[PDB]
């Protein structure tokens, strides 16, 4: 119940998409190269997939 | 019993069924050796199987 009220409330709770993001954002003003877009891409959706509690 | 087998929100996950096939049309076209053949298979029956979230 605490958690809850934590995750739905007092705390962040879409700490996924807020790290997804901010990411991208942070990532906005750089001339990233593509050689590395594609990782980072690949492993943001990776992030996307699994359980925020993942070791 | 097969329709009661299908007349269920609790059956094969969409996503893995999504990935089972993505994985299948990846092998269709190469020239595939026997070990990775029966391994891939049984691997996917092991997704098959199991829980959607699960490490």
């Amino acid at each position: 119940q605490l958690k809850i009220i934590k995750k739905e409330l007092g705390l962040e709770k879409d700490d996924k998409d807020a790290i997804e993001e901010k990411f991208r954002e942070r990532l906005k003003e750089l001339v990233v190269p593509k050689h590395v877009m594609d990782v980072v891409d690949e492993e943001l959706s990776k992030l996307g997939l699994l359980d925020n509690h993942s070791s």
